[PDB]
RNA sequence: AAUUGAAGAGUUUGAUCAUGGCUCAGAUUGAACGCUGGCGGCAGGCCUAACACAUGCAAGUCGAACGGUAACAGGAAGAAGCUUGCUUCUUUGCUGACGAGUGGCGGACGGGUGAGUAAUGUCUGGGAAACUGCCUGAUGGAGGGGGAUAACUACUGGAAACGGUAGCUAAUACCGCAUAACGUCGCAAGACCAAAGAGGGGGACCUUCGGGCCUCUUGCCAUCGGAUGUGCCCAGAUGGGAUUAGCUAGUAGGUGGGGUAACGGCUCACCUAGGCGACGAUCCCUAGCUGGUCUGAGAGGAUGACCAGCCACACUGGAACUGAGACACGGUCCAGACUCCUACGGGAGGCAGCAGUGGGGAAUAUUGCACAAUGGGCGCAAGCCUGAUGCAGCCAUGCCGCGUGUAUGAAGAAGGCCUUCGGGUUGUAAAGUACUUUCAGCGGGGAGGAAGGGAGUAAAGUUAAUACCUUUGCUCAUUGACGUUACCCGCAGAAGAAGCACCGGCUAACUCCGUGCCAGCAGCCGCGGUAAUACGGAGGGUGCAAGCGUUAAUCGGAAUUACUGGGCGUAAAGCGCACGCAGGCGGUUUGUUAAGUCAGAUGUGAAAUCCCCGGGCUCAACCUGGGAACUGCAUCUGAUACUGGCAA
RNA sequence: GCGGCCCCCUGGACGAAGACUGACGCUCAGGUGCGAAAGCGUGGGGAGCAAACAGGAUUAGAUACCCUGGUAGUCCACGCC
RNA sequence: CGGCCGCAAGGUUAAAACUCAAAUGAAUUGACGGGGGCCCGCACAAGCGGUGGAGCAUGUGGUUUAAUUCGAUGCAACGCG
RNA sequence: GUUCCCGGGCCUUGUACACACCGCCCGUCACACCAUGGGAGUGGGUUGCAAAAGAAGUAGGUAGCUUAACCUUCGGGAGGG
RNA sequence: AAUAUG
RNA sequence: CGCGGGGUGGAGCAGCCUGGUAGCUCGUCGGGCUCAUAACCCGAAGAUCGUCGGUUCAAAUCCGGCCCCCGCAACCA
RNA sequence: GAAGCAGCCAUCAUUUAAAGAAAGCGUAAUAGCUCACUGGUCGAGUCGGCCUGCGCGGAAGAUGUAACGGGGCUAAACCAU
RNA sequence: CCAAGGCGCUUGAGAGAACUCGGGUGAAGGAACUAGGCAAAAUGGUGCCGUAACUUCGGGAGAAGGCACGCUGAUAUGUAGG
RNA sequence: CACGAAUGGCGUAAUGAUGGCCAGGCUGUCUCCACCCGAGACUCAGUGAAAUUGAACUCGCUGUGAAGAUGCAGUGUACCC
RNA sequence: ACCUCGAUGUCGGCUCAUCACAUCCUGGGGCUGAAGUAGGUCCCAAGGGUAUGGCUGUUCGCCAUUUAAAGUGGUACGCGAGCUGGGUUUAGAACGUCGUGAGACAGUUCGGUCCCUAUCUGCCGUGGGCGCUGGAGAACUGAGGGGGGCUGCUCCUAGUACGAGAGGACCGGAGUGGACGCAUCACUGGUGUUCGGGUUGUCAUGCCAAUGGCACUGCCCGGUAGCUAAAUGCGGAAGAGAUA
């Protein structure tokens, strides 16, 4: 990076915009959708199917989840199979049958929720 | 005057003897860093980016080659205001001169650098078919004419650099003709080629009274010579690599033409088909070399800054001119990279010259003084120029000299340190007393580097000329950049001037305290896990000194690539075995040649330098006389045992 | 490196006496030939044995030692290494 | 790595970086060997009686506790000091 | 009784052992680190071979254009640029 | 027979 | 609402025409062997026969239920 | 430039006709300028809800008025008779 | 491109517009078009020189990439050869 | 997800009206299309088809409608050819 | 599951549009946690304007570098009797997977015909008849209807307002480009097979000479007029009236 330069008010300009650039970026986390679990299958792609029902929201294929009973993460992890019907598919919407199943995961109850949730950077500025 | 020269130790094991590596004590350096540093002498001081550069300076010089007044310094005449006899102001080359300019010579030398360059180069020894400025000896000419042109004037384009148009004017510039062998070309007869004058002074004849003319000095020209300088050619030697084995079309040779100062595939045309190659061609990597330096007992190895010889290069790339000599470090042209100035149209530059700066890197210096001296360029000399050179500044970088006191001094002071707490040590050291004052500090004096050159005189030589000039003597004025010189004399008062490494073994020199396998030391083998002679600190001790130590660097030690001077049964090392070409070596007898070899002699082997014997710098270092060395090589003359050749 | 028997072709060393040639020698980088066992190419052959591989034992484990089978190979021709 | 050979496996020619101070030879003494010979002891053999199970005594380890004083632990400690 | 076991003595033999088999010592794997070979390729420098290009300058040739010294018949030739 | 590690 | 065979201790196991003190492996906890450890060896803990009615002196041994695992059917979000 | 209105706390009372340690603009902060509360003045209706009748807004779409059939209507509407 | 020989395609005649068909050409840029350089374009002969990785050693190969090329005279009243 | 060693694996020169990709050349393929020359398309003369067709004096808009109206309703617009 | 299976040919692209406003940009305003400025948000406003490329079946999307700004939707997810046929419902073949298999896959890859002369309506241009009251010729009024309606950048106002400084205006003026449309050949260019020249091969004109024919206009170089855009003139307004 090389500048020979006009004015030092520009100077003071760039460098607070190369630390801007540098800055840490993220802050936001909220829900794109919520879904309800009902009737397991065993697979042997995850060990665990678990059949759903997504109650609120919008359900994408790669998005962080909670897996949650009465306020305790029952489970953990990122999205990671969505399939509608018998063919996995790229998204889905509320008040639609779904199944889900995570590696490592084989450990369904029946009325556990699963939260699918959007998680959106800002970049920080410096002044 | 000359052969007095060679060391080993530590470390593999429980222990030993071998083999064998690793490591250290040595010497040395264009050194750096670290810590510390008083003065002096001498020597030496960018080895990195052949990277780029601000500003200043680095060769010009002759009016005795020439027009000239652009200078400006006088003089005169004249014109004028008067100071009234002188000042003043226009002319004037009259005159001491002298810018720009013309012409000649110098600019091709010296200085700086190591990029490219492995031989085309370099070194040594030989050679033939060559030229060679200036500078000297010799023999003779130096006759008679002519045309331009810059400068300069009148116009005119330009920001600047730098010019344009038209006339005028000289010359040791330029060009014809005459004149010409002993010269060039030819068998000869013959043909043809040069000139320039300038300067000083002077009786006679005379002069368009400018000088003609005489006489002296010098320059011009041709030719045969000198010494010098340079080009050319051949042999041998002169880095590394075979995991570079094939390489060469102007290549190799011939003839003829052309070309160079000259031999020449030097270059063409034509003809022939060769050349080089294991004694390493070709290609690649790498490098300036030698006399020498350094190391080494020697043999050897490393190294080539300093110093000198030679070569090569000069922003990158190429060519030619001028000239005796350049394919030109501060010349020219063109092309390229790149840098600058600008009025923007168009122009300018090459610090690896000296200083000096950016950058680089661990790191290498003052934008000094002077032509006083030496040596150069030009000139007849004066003179002028000389960043060559002579000197100074800076740096403990190296070498070397000297000082930082001397003598006395026991109560062996206190303190410090140790201490079986008896004492011991630090330590005659200090303290004290008696002395000396180098070198510094300060005030005074003063060699040599200066011989010459200049000016004036005289003689002698010269001449038609007591002239006039040179030579050779004499005499008088002078000529020091460094320079507050070297060096000497006088004064005060121990006053101003010692640090650094190391101490387990190697390796000279020992305890205590702290820390506690931590922190750290280590060149090598190794030390430290609470009593560390190995760490940190102190005390003590040793080495060395204005330096000391570490590091990097090279040789040594290393007979550890072994020629001198090594091994290979089992330690690293004999191809699995054999036949075989090139290569190495060869029984025994006689003759011969004399290559190798051995002897002798001459020439050469630069000088500096090393060595040996001397001298001189206040003494050494350093400087310097003479000799030896000059370890080699070539040619020539010899010897004939041995090896080789040849003959039986 | 070659051990049944016999033949054919055919190598060399050594002795014996005697004879002849008359240094024709010794060594040899480069180069060339030969060169066990294993292995490879093509086509045959294959009784034993024996990699591979299988199974049964042993063992903590045993894909080994040990044991039972058993392929390539071991055999031959001609090539290659 | 490159060259060359070879059908390939492979062979041949043949490094450098880097790392470490030993690698290593023979020989000597000892110790050790599931090496050998020789040879002995309640070592085994041939026998007799016991411990190890039971209850108790005492010591140890360990546990526990305010303290369970401290040391001793293969033979060569545990009715030990 | 001395075959077997433990422990011990003598001789002899083997040895990479000498804090003496309770010795010593091999290689994977896991881990960290360091250098190095290969590597689709990428980026430079150098350079052979084969062509294009052709400034400036020299060398060679010039029915043009232009021109002071020489020749001349005074027109021009010769010569130069 | 058979027996691993410090 | 779907076809097969099994259920004995912590885990895995024998009892089949032969209904007569539930014992044997692997783990677990102790003891022995060794200088010490693995290894090895000797031992101890360990139960309604899955669960029920019948069977019946005593039970996969003889039945039917409940229930569980595996068998294939066995989906396969 | 804080004394009610930039801050933090007290989350109360006094003086008092009436004034809450005060709600805002304002002031550099008080003041200024008012509110809450009341006096003077003037002059009779005044203030907030509730239940029902009828409207207003909430009311953005796709070829052209394009959601009274149209002209057009405040009765030619709506409600009751 | 012509000879011998044989033919002028069984509707004509006028306009000279969109647009379609068959063709020629083009500034500047040169695949930007598009599923896609499709289609057009460009290369194209002989002789000589020269020619890589890689390879079953034949190839690759015409590799790649260049140079010469008309006409007239002379060598030769038209030579070498047939 | 869900290769695989004769339903062959993996290498592979030469080869291919093969598949994908990229480079250079070259261009009206295109930014962005213009012009012209030929044959139709047009007028005239002659000859002369074909698919098709419930019947028709065959308008737009909005709405309705066996749910996307030339014919309906309402309205607008429209010389005949 | 109401129209359509005695046929409404299915995604995307290209060419060609048109409307709605829930407005991407340009306009006018309020509030702003609105210093200037850059913004944020909401309302009113539909005249005009509203990116090329890289990627791909490609819508979408990602990514590029731009621009006043790269709108969201409707229209048989506008548009195949206009075009393309890559995707996608044909027949080949293959791979994986599944099935004993024939075969299948809503998994994929390579390949693979887009028909029709326009009657009517509709739509764009240009005519004939008749009417308009005697007939005829000319020039107009303008009822009515369409096209046009864009925006960057520079300078001045002003380095002012405003602001600590940096930065940096409103409003109102003056130029000069892009985009796009209309006009038009003087210029620069293009074409220019009816104008000229060069040139290869061959035939004919008796022959040589000089021409002519033919070979894509044989090949090829130039170029008049006309027509042309890449050439060069111009345009978008100001203002008024009635209002959101």
């Amino acid at each position: 990076d090389l500048r020979y330069y006009s004015v030092i008010y520009n100077l003071i300009d760039e460098v607070k915009a190369a630390m801007s650039g540098m800055l840490s970026p993220e802050l936001k986390q909220q829900i794109i959708g919520l879904a309800e679990v009902r009737d397991v299958f065993k697979s042997p792609k995850f060990g665990a199917i678990a059949g759903c029902m997504v109650t609120e929201g919008v359900v994408k294929r790669h998005n962080p989840i909670r897996v949650l009973r009465d306020n305790v993460v029952i489970y953990e992890g990122e999205l990671e199979s969505l399939r509608r019907f018998k063919d996995d598919v790229n998204e889905v919407r509320n008040g639609m049958e779904c199944g889900i199943g995570v590696k490592n995961y084989n450990d369904v109850r029946t009325g556990d929720v699963i939260e699918v949730f959007e998680i959106i950077e800002i970049q920080r500025t410096i002044a």
